[PDB]
């Protein structure tokens, strides 16, 4: 029996785990240490989260080493491997509804779509790598023989072993599933920490994770601090990779961390200040709804928001009126009620540093067409946000807002390559956008543009077979697609002389 | 006109250059700077080299972001880059009998040996990469459509842009190769930093890319110091990707040096401690010759060298004394000369480090059974050594010679997993091997080593379409094969709506 | 509602549809023909099943080519096309006893092998193919560029469009699965014609696309003729594919089909004379219960069941005594009887044909060491036969049996490359063995052998992820692992210039 | 010492073998009978070239059969096969201005399109290949363990055979280059036949094997009649797959051949009706001269040529005139004068036929804007020919002309379902083609079409990595490309069990 908050919310009964997850059971934390989960729609204390410790922390890899060395999971098939994950991805489908609950009382997710992103893709990521399991294949390769004699080269894919995934906060159960299910697809054991302010449905993804049937200790959930539980887990001698998705300072201080160690693997999936160029040529009523969206979903808590847009002189003040006729038909309000379209930012200090932001944005002369506010009411609400008559040394031109704040900057008819400079001109390189009805401005485009990901006439379109990472100071590694699960395997090569 | 140091040996006249290689043209250092390179035959100077500095790496990387953003490399097919490549090794098979020659003076290769091996499988490295330029293929991949739309997706490699390569001084060429034509065939430029201590190869090379017509720019070579020039190189805001081949401890400090500028991606190839199990059901005689092979290659400096060699019970004692039986018939002398089957080692502080290695191999209770000296001839050579009954705990056992020290224990007959068990008792994971008859024993046991890369009836069959990496603190990445490519690419991801 | 003829059998309450299915309804063929399928345990009657005729044929290509061109199937997402598969995969496993049941019915199966293998594989190959469905990924290809102009080459692997699948009678429902499953994993609509004598199995799992909600149309199922419904279906202009499993005769008309009408693809898994070669370094017992295996599995009616055993002369006349004294212990009789080891030959005129085929072997001088005629108990049983004294001329070291004969040749120790000339010497080339404790001569012989598959110290051990297909006149394409798609997918290459 | 046909045209001395090469050597036919080949510019005998007999059929396979079984080229390393491969690339390249004269003398190729077509792209052949030779690889596979054992499956790519090649005579070189390459990258052994019309380049080719060093019985070349050689080379019993190019019709009956012999493989590049769509957003001027090029290239004799133009209504006039404009500029003369631009028709059977074709498309109502006609001068040139009121119904909208014929229908504005309608209703599907800038309707155009090829904004742009083949009675298989290789390749699957 597993002890849970339970609270009766949106038609249903929610059962919340709150504790530590280790070895397959929760159990709390050394000296019972707890911390408090906010719900960001009314500022209230949802419940008391086991708060990890060191110890805790050499517990949950110890399992994890343990399921890997001499449990079932390094036992079985890699097809029966693929069937544990499928169950893991059915269950997760039976409880729809409430993670996607979970997840609009943890982080503020708008209840319908929580339902088709944050809980949707988790489910088609593990369907998806669940059907890797019997294809990962290594080579037969032909190499030089040692005549008289003759000479079998053959490689071998293997798991990594004990792996450790660091998270944030934007999309808890979809980061946390993008490289869980990767990690264990590719046969390998796993410490999770959740972001410290939203562990709620890592935990019970934990408590699917039994129902699915998953081995004892392949799964560990640690919520707690970076600098605590992140920190030991970077450091651990038996951990062999770190998956990490956050900021690029932290991810320069984890890469550091896995050198200092034993140089375990690692993947780094960092910050962005993505550009969306729009031509004059493109649909423009089409270029407004996508460029809202390329911006506001998910309260702008997307990494791939683009965070620069550049629009040609000629639709530019079009654009614009179009845009602010828009976002004032925008619902903002609890996730959970159906006519909201705008949910609350995920916590409280995130909040500040959005207000903090547009006011250095006014400061600086950038012209505040709407929002830049929080709005009046309980939670963490802020307005949607329009700035225009950005240039290209200003701070708001050059930091990640990380919220609803579209920066519009105009460029001059005509110009192609010059845009791409401005556009270009960032140490990040993790998405990108245009939109244009010229095949050849498009194609162009998308060969010059610094950045991981393209999107051609859309934004947000990302897909559990489409690998996705940076360049540049925005990391490296992928998540989701084949690419992905390379970084949780290792190449062993054989070879025979006979 | 390039000046050289002109020298006739080997029925030859070497013409080698002895300066930096900076945007196509040798150069002084900064304030014309220089140090000796030191020949390990007779311990003389053979001429003095450029001393690059910081300004010098600064001048370098300018000069590769300039050929790559602005310079033909960036612009002609990959067909055509692959035609370039392979017209490199044409030229460098035009002057093996030369660069052969330079690597026995500089390095102390056995010069029959650094025909077929250190030249012979860097011009092997050159053409197979040569042939990959216009076979590096991006996907196509059926994403979930937006209805009533479209979508298309696809994935480009492209280049990641200027890199930096920091190697050691066992195969000075062949290393700089092994990086440098994966690195050319994926379309980048490169800075390269030669072990200070082996410049002579890499700038005779260097030459021989302006005969072959690589475009200026794309290649530059900075002799010096990897604290100073290394340094620099990993800590450069302009650098996107460092290749590195080194010590695990230097292997650490490189990848925090990564993290701490740019999260620059890094590939790391580092030291070994390499198990070798033979069975009493093997062809002994065959087992002898490459029991031998796998620690004496050579002169023992050598990655993937058998730093352990355990022995069945029954066999051991006839091993050994056909091993000291053939240790005698091993013919020391200069490299240059045709009957030479052993070369001095590469230099003066190596040799002291292996004096001090086997003095305490003996201390802590190891049977010394031949070697384990300099030898008395002028130069830095070093007596082919065999241990025996050496013991888990001891020093010898856990620790990387890097030179020609055979070092034994036994294990009882019949005891597969308990042999196992000690040969992955070691942090390290390079390389390893087992000789055995018994196709079951083979299989099982190359599933069961944590390494790399399992010889099975066979030691140091390497080839270029091979991969070779290590696992745990030996480190990760790929170099050889069509894997090396991937620490050389980025893959952009594109997605269309229409 | 469906009409059934129901049994009561096996504890179950079995409701077999008779009909022809097309367009996801079960229908009388033309003129209400109809033909009798007979159980091979007691030779009655199972029911009358639907005798397709030509103008069936028609109707069934055109359902399966307005499904692909106009149907949902044709529509829908490559991941959703794979959550279909899916789900048959679970609907055949929740009918799998009754399928079972009717496999031991209709084809003689044993009914615990048919849970196993016949109704076992055949789940895991939906749910395998499945996987594939939203990982089946084309290229982009980097081609010389029309300068000053720019050049973008992608592929994109699309389905063939209506296949045509013609299959025999000794694993009814597993050889419709093999290529149905890829078949559809591709995306193509399928018209199949099980073997007339074998229908059942067929029919039932029809009825499951319907519980399944595989669109109309996409499956449909022609009881009837080869010489009638097989050779309309390779006849037919809008058929773009046809896969067939048969004889190496009835191949050869196939293909000429194929080429006559309109150049639909084709493959062909034929005949095979598969060779078992037995060295005396082999663990003997295992060999015997193995070579046993090789031979008996599924009554002999086996595609790659060994044709000819070699055995090393020094253990030959062991393996033989060893093996009598086995075959002695296997239980004959009823297939739904749980102990039964060796069921009934599919139907009579099989039978007919081995009783002949033995009275050729002792009449052309082969010892006849037991078994050779029709068991005398009601039904088409006939006991498991073993042959010495076999020599390369002979027609039962030709010909291939399909039936429960171990056919033995002596070879000479010491010499391996002649026994592989004897194991060659054949136009069959599909399956083949080695059993050998040497890792030399299992990877030499391997090597040799001219054969699709080659077992190593095992038999029969196929795999949904492993590719299988013959050379020769075994025919060509493969059925199972990634290689199966190709037969069902076709390229488009897309050359941008912009 | 080889005999020779000299001939001392465009500054140049011919060496032209005209004998059968048979193991190596340059010998008679049987009974020496010989034949004529004629020079297309003036109609007159260029030499007299040996007419290969079913003997030397027999004998040139037997050759190849030894070479594959017992000589070096099955004995290297595919590594060293790529040397090779590269060595006669570099030699094709020696002698490139000699094979463009031969080609142009034979074919009627202009010079300055032979030199870099039909010659320029052999090389280019060969070199990629060549590349591929040492990067073909298998597979390990994740197979399902048979516990308490464990089992390794692996994948071996192996060369099929001896292989035979059935080109035609539009570019006689190139043709056979593109099967050769992939035939030899493979590592098989071929008989190659020539277009009896068209031997010369092809024995030229043979010449320069002896120069490269492909060892003897390798490529063996049969000048002669494809009922009587190539009818042979189908019917072999030693020949294991057949790559054919040709016309739809006698790839129906070779493919039938390959059937009722060995059910050798088959390869079929057939004839195509291959549709291009101008739409009235084209850059027009561009589409003028790329639609000019998609008929007119090589005389039409191109097996891609657009044999249908669909031309949006509005711009359909224009597009018309501006093309009339063009077609009076291009200058028709002997392909060896540097101001030539159409040169003459292959041979005279094949002007016939053109005439034919365009009495028809007169006869059945389209209107003849121009030419239509045989030119009136000394050789087989005919006029370039344009058709306007193409109806759907015509002979001409249906038929392959393989000839200068530009075929125009129009479509009515802002349709596209129905002029794809239309631009699929062929039984051919080779290639396509679309020009327009909008980015929407070139994709949705390029999914639709039913062709193994779809050009966008470009036409006739072939790569040799892009890979070439078509859909329904245009055949299956590839040419060029890594897909070209699977063709040449089987596959064998080898599973242990330990
Ligand atoms: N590229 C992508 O796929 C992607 C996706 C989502 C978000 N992001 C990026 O993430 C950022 C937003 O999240 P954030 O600013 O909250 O990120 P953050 O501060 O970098 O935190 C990310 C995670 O790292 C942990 N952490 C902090 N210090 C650590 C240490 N010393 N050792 C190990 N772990 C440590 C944090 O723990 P705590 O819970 O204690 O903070 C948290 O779980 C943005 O820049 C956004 O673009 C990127």
């Amino acid at each position: 029996v597993i002890n849970y908050v339970e609270k009766a919310v949106n038609k249903l009964t929610l059962q919340m785990p709150y504790q530590l997850f280790i070895g397959g059971e929760f159990v709390d934390a050394e000296g019972s240490k707890t911390y408090n989960t906010i719900n960001p729609t009314d500022g209230s204390v949802i419940c008391q989260v086991s708060l990890a410790q060191v110890s805790d922390v050499d517990k949950a890899v110890a399992a994890a080493k343990e399921a890997f060395e001499n449990g079932l999971w390094g036992k079985i098939n890699a097809r029966d491997r693929g069937r544990l994950l499928y169950r893991l991805a059915d269950v997760m489908e039976q409880h729809q509804e409430e993670l996607a609950t979970i997840e609009a009382l943890d982080a503020g997710a708008v209840y319908t779509l929580a339902l088709k992103t944050h809980v949707g893709m988790s489910i088609q990521t593990f369907r998806y790598f669940a059907g890797w399991c019997d294809k990962i294949q290594g080579a037969t390769i032909p190499i030089n023989q040692a005549r008289p004699n003759r000479n079998l080269t053959l490689t071998k894919k293997e798991p990594v072993g004990v792996c450790g995934i660091v998270i944030p906060w934007n999309y808890p159960l979809m980061m946390l599933s993008w490289k869980t299910a990767a990690c264990l697809a590719a046969g390998n054991t796993v410490v999770i920490k959740p972001a410290q302010v939203t562990p709620l449905t890592a935990l019970k993804f934990a408590e699917l994770t039994l129902k699915a049937g998953i081995p004892k200790g392949v799964v560990n959930i640690l919520p707690g601090s970076g600098s605590l539980v992140g920190q030991r887990l970077s450091d651990h001698p038996d951990v062999r990779k770190i998956g990490f998705t956050g900021s690029t300072e932290v991810g320069k201080h984890i890469m550091k961390s896995c050198a200092l160690s034993n140089v375990k693997k690692v993947s780094l999936a960092l910050g962005g200040k993505s550009p969306l160029i729009i031509f004059a040529d493109c649909d423009l009523n089409k270029a407004v709804q996508m460029g809202m969206s390329s911006v506001f979903f998910n309260k702008g808590e997307n990494a791939i928001a683009a965070g620069r847009l550049f629009v040609e002189e000629s639709i530019h003040n079009q654009f614009v009126q179009k845009v602010v006729e828009e976002v004032e038909k925008m619902k903002i309000g609890n996730p959970l009620e159906r006519d909201t379209n705008h949910g609350p930012q995920n916590h409280e200090a995130h909040l500040r540093k959005l207000v903090e932001y547009c006011q250095r944005g006014v400061k600086e002369g950038a012209t505040l067409v709407c929002g830049g506010n929080q709005v009046p009411r309980p939670g963490f609400f802020f307005q949607p946000t329009v700035f225009t008559d950005v240039e290209d040394h200003m701070y708001i031109a050059k930091e990640e807002s990380f919220g609803p704040i579209m920066i519009i900057s105009r460029f001059a008819d005509g110009d192609v390559d010059a845009v791409l400079s401005r556009a270009n001109a960032t140490e990040f390189g993790l998405a990108s956008g245009v939109f244009t009805r010229d095949i050849n401005k498009a194609l162009y485009v998308s060969d010059k543009l610094q950045a991981g990901t393209v999107f051609i006439n859309t934004y947000n379109k990302t897909d559990v077979a489409a690998p996705f990472g940076g360049f540049k100071q925005s990391g490296f590694g992928k998540d989701l697609g084949e690419a992905a699960l390379n970084e949780y395997l290792r190449i062993k090569t054989v070879t025979f002389e006979y």
